[PDB]
């Protein structure tokens, strides 16, 4: 796409009840080819207890609708496509989705469990890393500058040149419904928008240094064990994120694969 109105789809979920988001957020992840395939209807509908709403003073069900997959053609920038949602649910509620396990299977064939174990630590340890396109220090006391850390910090300004009023928006609304979006990557969630493998990087962890590259990690990770097992992930993946007016460092994803991609091809399911 491009021209999807995040504001408007971010704001339609974020006025429904958790747990038929929740409900609708599994389903959609980890039976995507299921559920789609054997759905009575231009749109697919989503009921739970939850979310209800009153029509004159009487509890009415209310439920949560998406529509069927249509091959672009009939695309409104405001409607809510299994894709679409399964994007901006995940970036709006990682921590429930770590509460809940939610992992699309597309993510867990290639070990995301085992990735996620111990999160903190491993950004931790890798925003500590010396960065290969950092100089070296004169004083020694001055190493941090160094550090991956100080490269992503160069990375935070620049995104910020680059921001959109949608999608800032969308993070603005998402904050007092008390989405549980973040600021860092080095918190405790953030890795977990990817659990339900979204298309693309979650517009409300866009302006986040190195998520949407995090996001191409993961996609690289998907065509190498296509290899071992002709696929594109990486492509859509690129093509689909920067769509949403944002450049990947091509850098970023570098330092994660050369940190990371060793022990992630060992993890994989095949």
């Amino acid at each position: 796409g491009q021209t999807a109105d995040w504001k408007s789809i971010g704001l339609y979920i974020l006025s429904f009840a958790l747990p038929i988001i929740l409900k609708a957020l599994y389903m959609l992840s980890t039976r995507g080819r299921q559920t789609i395939k054997e759905n009575k209807g231009t749109r697919i509908r989503f009921k739970d207890d939850s979310s209800y709403e009153e029509v004159n003073g009487i509890r009415k069900p209310r439920h949560l609708y998406v529509s069927m997959p249509t091959a672009q053609s009939t695309m409104k920038a405001d409607e809510i496509t299994p894709g679409r949602f399964r994007t901006i649910a995940c970036g709006l509620f990682p921590a429930q989705v770590k509460a809940r396990n939610i992992i699309s299977p597309v993510m867990g064939v290639i070990g995301f469990s085992f990735f996620v174990k111990d999160w903190m630590e491993r950004i931790d340890d890798f925003l500590a890393a010396r960065c290969p396109f950092l100089p070296e220090q004169k004083d020694p006391r001055d190493a941090a500058l160094a550090t991956n850390r100080a490269y992503f910090i160069t990375r935070q300004l620049q995104v910020d040149e680059s921001k959109v009023s949608d999608i800032e928006d969308l993070i603005a609304d998402a904050r007092a419904e008390s989405a549980t979006i973040f600021a860092d990557i080095a918190t405790p969630h953030s890795v977990w928008v990817f659990a339900c493998a979204p298309d693309r990087c979650p517009p409300t962890a866009l302006y986040v240094a190195g998520m949407p590259e995090l996001g191409a990690f993961f996609a690289i990770l998907q065509d190498m064990r296509n290899t071992i097992m002709k696929s594109a992930f990486y492509q859509s993946y690129l093509r689909r994120t920067q769509s949403m007016g944002i450049q990947l460092d091509q850098k970023i994803i570098i330092l994660y694969m050369s940190h990371w991609g060793r022990e992630a091809v060992n993890h994989f399911h095949l």
